[PDB]
């Protein structure tokens, strides 16, 4: 006889290659924690230190909702958690379709749910560059150092500063490089899982 | 003979539907981090920056209370924690009597939990629809921009705005969507579970 | 032969009631949760908007230190912790007594630690009711709006505002629900278990 | 055959005395806790609400920088997690050395490392007796509530008003109680184990 | 027979020395710990409180702008992170290599991955020198209490102030500390690996 | 022989009538003295503590420039002066026509410019009613205690409070009272000085 | 022959007595002078520095036109050029008689104005009283400190403290004691002139 | 025997037309007077209430500066007086010449200074026109509401508001009005002074 | 015959010595005028710019109360006022009996009232030393630069600074120094008249 | 027979030269007035709009003090206040004496002050050299427009506005030329009337 925790693990650790297995650990411990521990602390005080040049009230909150509608870190945590969305699925469907096929019962007999990695691979390929391009035309690559403003009730065009303009941009490149890099991952997995199952196939 | 960690999992994992599954995966991800992530850094400075047109002391504080007698980051809170209650009376339950079963003794035999999961997905379906109907009776779709207060000690009439009426609204819709679809997810498992039972009974 | 790992489940999976493993579910996720998840964000200004009506420095400091010597963010976080306590003693005494009596050796053998729960039971029982009368005596069932505050340097009488004193007095009444209806299932528990250990005594 | 996760169980829960089990739940969960969830938000505006009267810009930071050189938040974390530090060398020598000699192989023969345990518990306790006389002589036992400040380029003598001196002084008073009572708890463990072992030593 | 969660732990508490198993230990208690807790509310008021002898709008932005184009919080954060991320990779690669093994099939025959551990060893090494020499030609040894600041909009020299320009200088050489005494203890490791490996290898 | 300096002033005391002596007495020191040195004071803080409810620089200014267009302490000036020149014009051509009349030479023989005064009262009855007619069209009879004003670059509509209304409305009443009452004195000499010329006139 | 520019003044200088004489004199360089030299520049700031414990615009303004609906520096000149009337109604009615008198012509021959006299100084006389009384009635001896104000806009009882209370009562006392020594000058004169005119009346 | 005090009145009443004497009236009653009585209150607080949209210090001042760099009511001043200086030294001269010509002694014998009227006639005219014709270069017609200024250490440009525009530029008309209509008073007497010197003149 | 216009002055100008024909001349241009157009200027702003160390309203107008309670220019100008008082009821007098003595009629025969003038100058010497004693000792003889209050509701003590300290001090000296040198006028003068009056009175 | 205020007029109008006449003209409506009437203007805000760049209080009372010790408005008062000081007693000595010679008696017999009149000149003269030199070695020719002020309590070097820098320049110019006009007024009247005593004197 055997147990059963042990062959829940070999049938997760033979569907998932080395370049898969490094891609989740280089785009969590990068990704995911600098957002979250070096993102908030910068991002605090982008409203309370935005000064604009006017003593009337209500011409600052219009000022910097014109300014920024959707903040870039919301944009980053939004993208981040839908990658990582198609990687829980495939992990769902595997733990609930091998514990489901131990209960019959009949040198192991791994089940190859090799199809269903292909298909993930793609919707998380398909998932980067819509993100991509969205950045692009939302956000550009720098931040800038002021902003006019004319909304009312300001009278006239009033100047606002903006807080943090270089450290901002310097977290900027630095997401973005990590975001290229784990792009290129999924792209060197996808075109060798294809070239492997097709060779793996005499007719 | 066989262990029992491996018996405790195939017990539990013989009980929950593939879309029971992905229910739990999905809002979790996307409902409950978003949530504790994304909209902390939102509603922090909601009344720090609720510029009232007066000089006054203490009408800014009566015009706030006023605006917002519970806010809804409390209110999502509190909706988003009620919900998964259901799902861990039922998991702790079949804990409690799978562990219980197996002490006594006598091609498993796993025993057949499904008339408990029935009355859990009924209960979680009717505690979506109360919360649906109060979210919409008390905070509406959209937020606003202005606030005009009259509450003494101030004098005359009033004029607030609102910090981040934009991204605030923004947020407003993707938890909405997240929700709407969450709430069909249980729906089409209950009709599927419900039409299953039935058929595997005859008689 | 047999796993341990296993051993050490029954072991503990066979002393605590059904009530007892619905309590721990239940006070965690709507106790220890909104406490410190919607607890804190609430209780972050009570000092920086708690407006008085002076202009001499130190009168705001003197007469907030005067308005609440304790918070009840506190008093919950320590009356919260100090429940959860007598659980965690006798977890830790049964996994310590069930592992080292499988070490010498000799339907299982599950020893029965039936007298060590009706203790730990009569103790978080008896500390519930003083922390009730604490609660009672300090703070009340709702929050005030408004402080008069005569301490020095403050010139005669002065009045100050306090923040949200509306949902603030939300919080408590969910709060002291939810205590009120734990409080009940400890006594629910111990009046069975009472009545079921002397039924299991044939002299 | 017998598995091995559980024998890496019992190793270590066969070194580890009763007391020394209840002293690691309790100065973790009323120590390690309160400093976390009750300490960040009281010493949050500890220099933002550290008033004094003056006009003159800096004047505040220079009082405030001679008032509390090092606070007594990190203090407390510092002197909290160096007394951790022993308990966990010991942890992972005792899985090392316990894992690597059931490779080689051959009413248990579970190791006896009773040696190494004396010793970190005389390196804790002697940790505790700096840690106590730093914190006598550098915060004493209760905090202010004033402080003068004559440095440049304030002119004159300011007085400056400290920020919550009651409540900051009834957790002192809970911290040094708990550490008192940790301090007892190893002692109590440590002339116990020394006497134990010379007893089981015939010759 | 067998199981293979046990094979699974002592493949890697076999590939792993005492040196490099006390060293994880020691830099994630005392390293990863203090950056997080104690270092976020050290930095928290650094631009809040970073006070200048002005009054036109927009001049404190800039001057603090010049003052640190990069924080040595988010420094200490990268740095830190970029070190754990060479014992993670191996760690993926040996979980990966050997439970891939024990599926195919054939006292214990753990694979020996000694090779492997050399490359990461050196490549840890190497990390910590770069960062070293850039932390000293960026930030230096301790913290400035002054800043002259002579950018427009402001007109003349202008004088700020740095907020805790002592306590940040204690946290400084306290991780200083950490990290010289860290980066030895992996030199320590490899040339004693280095020196074992060559021994066990008659020709 | 007679001397000249005496005969001068019989010729200016034998033109002017009783009531136009008493006129002159009355509207000197009760109309002249009272603008000038109660007028003055009462004027000077007009606009410095003419107070509206804005912040916006040069709301204020704009405001009180349409309230108050042109003073009414010019007003009473111009009128008051305005009023004695024809009984300046008068005195001149009396000393002008009787000392060159004595030069040339021959129970006095003082000359009779009785022709003179009936045109010159008629003047001076004439110039109070366009005045009055004026003054009453212009001003009112009682000051205003508020404005309300909506000019740019004041948004929405701004309150402004008028200084010191109540003891303004009590000197108009002073100052008309004492124009009304100077009124009747030329006109009660006119209907006088006309039917007395007539009787003195025998064809 | 004779000059008439002498007979102009003996015809004055034997009409007012030595005590009308030096009435003249001294309430007209200790009263006229006083008020206009040292009276307008202590009530200049009045309104200037009316401290009130407020910051809403505009209460201010009401306060201060509640506290004094009319000035004692108004009332003093009104008074005192009011007293100085009938002693100019006189001067010119001896001047017009006197020159109209030796136009006809017939040890000089002065004209006996000794009745027009009297009921000049009774009208004299009588002024004062009344003034007296009301100066008693509308402002009292001395100058108050604090002024309690309840009057809208400003909420509840606002104090306002009165600029320079201490000197404006000194100068009070100074002009009463002038005021009341003035008013028995004319009162001993006029039972002087009575009681001589009916002795030089042989029937 | 005759007088002298009369002779030194028929001279000065002999060589000084009507045109002059009226002259002389009208432009020091309508002219001199508004200028000192209700020039002065106007032009009080030009500086004052002379708002610029700036915080800097420094910027009103040197804004104001240049705005106006001398004020019209100086000029009003200076031109005013230098007109009536050409009057003073004639009178002067007259009353040299015929005081010191009665001493030596010899139908009257009066002098006849005419030769010396044309010529101060002539240089009262000629000092009108060169003043007009500055005022009309300096100053203009109107006021101005709003001013741009540019002057360091202003930082981009400013919007200054001049204070009582409207009535300033009520007042310029009053007194060009006035200065115009005097200006024809000389030239309608030396028109007819010099038409009147040559008819007197047979040869 | 003769006038009695020229007898009017001759009777003055031989009663009144050349001493005191001086004195007045000096001190009415030198002690009379600086008080008025000098005096008033420096003593305008003395409260405005009395500025002290506070913000709470109330205290600097009891803190300048206590200051001065009296001040030193209206000392000096009721000083200056009292003196040149007894020369005018002496000059009113010689006018009153001078006028009544040639109505009746019989090397002129002036009257002479040389024993009039003594008592006149002893009043006035007597009216000197009194107010320099009491200028001694209230005011001194330099101003102040500081002053320290106490008074409520001022809480401590605090500093406030005297306006134009220096200037304030150099017109007190010169002010001293006429009224010193116009003391020994009047004593050179009596010690001269008394020992002529002697010599002119053959027994 | 004659009268004696001609006698007393011809003997002030034989003393004064034409240029002594015309100097008495000039430098009182153009020196004495503009100083009363466009001085004081001037010179009211020289200290409210002292601008300097600091926030404690007392330091621009301090720095204002040692700015200007003495004003020039004070000094051209008194400066031109002790030139007409030797024209009023010459003025005093000849109406004494003129008038106590006719009284004893005897082509008129006018006395002759010439020797009274060269030496009031000398001393005229004499009084303006001294008030140039010190006018020049006090206060220059023209305003400066900034001032640096180290004094305590000023920390630093501070920088302070003058208020009109530019028409007190301007001011300053014209009085300097008047009184260099005036100074030769007097020197071209002192080389004629020596010249000319000489002259009358045949031995």
């Amino acid at each position: 006889g055997v147990d059963l925790l042990g062959f829940l693990i070999i049938t997760l650790n033979c569907n998932v290659t080395m370049v898969g297995k490094l891609w989740f650990v280089l785009t969590m411990l990068l990704r995911m924690l600098v957002i979250v521990l070096a993102g908030r602390p910068v991002y605090q005080d982008e409203q309370e230190r935005f000064v604009c040049n006017t003593l009337q009230p209500g011409c600052a909150n219009v000022c910097y909702d014109v300014f920024s509608p959707v903040s870039h870190l919301r944009f980053w945590l939004i993208q981040g958690v839908c990658v990582l969305l198609p990687s829980a699925v495939f992990s769902v469907y595997v733990l609930h379709r091998g514990a489901t096929l131990a209960a019959l019962g009949p040198g192991l007999q791994v089940p190859d749910f090799s199809a269903g990695y292909i298909i993930h691979l793609l919707l998380r390929t398909l998932l980067e560059a819509a993100f991509g391009a969205l950045h692009y035309f939302l956000f550009g690559f720098l931040a800038p150092k002021k902003f006019p403003c004319t909304r009312p009730p300001c009278t006239g065009v009033v100047d606002c500063y903006v807080s943090r303009p270089t450290e901002k941009s310097l977290l900027m490149l630095f997401l973005w490089a990590v975001s290229a890099l784990s792009f290129l991952l999924g792209l060197a997995d996808l075109v060798c899982s294809l070239r492997r199952r097709m060779r793996r196939r005499p007719g």
